[PDB]
């Protein structure tokens, strides 16, 4: 928790600032709550699943960059198993336009 909580507290201003430029305030509050819950209680699938439902456009996926920095080392493989296919689909969405 502690290193991840420290990483979150140091990156929260960037994450929240970018989130508010891309999402509604209610969605920013949801992202904030999911990130805080994860760093304090763990469970990386419970962080990613709701984020992928909120971050529903390629530009919104930019938020996952700084969020990955708060993911505990033992959770990174799962995070990437879930997010990497979504990054590729988003590139396809930008390309097919
Ligand atoms: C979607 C967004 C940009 O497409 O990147 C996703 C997110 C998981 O960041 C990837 C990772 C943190 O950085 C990869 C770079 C540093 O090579």
């Amino acid at each position: 928790v502690n290193e991840q909580v420290q990483a979150w507290e140091s990156r929260r201003p960037l994450i929240q600032d970018l989130a508010r430029r891309l999402l509604t305030d209610d969605e920013v509050l949801a992202v904030t709550r999911h990130c805080s819950r994860y760093v304090h209680e763990g469970g990386v699938e419970d962080l990613v699943r709701p984020l992928l439902a909120i971050l529903d456009r390629p530009t919104k996926l930019l938020l996952l960059r700084d969020i990955r920095s708060v993911v505990a080392p033992t959770d990174l493989g799962r995070f990437d198993s879930m997010v990497m296919p979504v990054e590729l689909e988003a590139f396809e969405a930008l390309k097919s336009r």
